[PDB]
């Protein structure tokens, strides 16, 4: 079957300049400033846009060794990314991929808040564990606070 979860996490960092370091720059970002979630991000198979597959390995703690990510959309103007699990971690005797969207939409004070949403394929009537779900939940947050607190601290970046 098809499962679909959302979530939305509020942060100070404006629009415009989370999404060059969140998203357009993560892939060289995360693995300095959470290292305790992500180890090394690798490229497979693309130069970075649709199509691409990066392996994103993580450290000697999680239950997880690996995980491999397809791009599948990135809307530099409205803010928007799209990338799918497709092998590795959670993939694999009734999970098959996992669809995920990022939108980042400004808020009237100058935050932004992250309008993610997961969208899992099981094995016919065979349901997601709610750890499953709400790993990716900190997973996201904790990134996201890992980002928040460097731009905080350099703020001569992503601008």
């Amino acid at each position: 079957g098809v499962f679909n979860y959302e979530t939305e996490t509020t942060s100070v960092i404006p629009a415009a300049r989370l999404f060059k370091a969140f998203i357009l720059d993560g892939d060289n970002l995360f693995p300095k400033v959470a290292p305790q979630a992500i180890s090394s991000v690798e490229n497979i198979s693309g130069n970075g846009g649709p199509g691409t597959i990066k392996k994103i390995s993580f450290p000697e703690g999680l239950p997880f060794k690996y995980v491999k990510d397809r791009v599948d959309e990135v809307d530099h103007t409205n803010f928007k990314y799209n990338y799918s699990v497709i092998e590795g971690g959670p993939i694999g005797d009734t999970l098959e991929k996992i669809s995920n969207e990022i939108k980042i939409v400004a808020t009237p004070d100058g935050g932004s808040i992250l309008k993610i949403s997961n969208k899992y394929h099981t094995k016919g009537d065979h349901e997601v564990k709610a750890e499953q779900v709400k790993a990716s939940k900190e997973m996201g947050e904790t990134l996201l606070r890992a980002v928040e607190s460097y731009l905080l601290a350099h703020s001569d970046a992503y601008n």
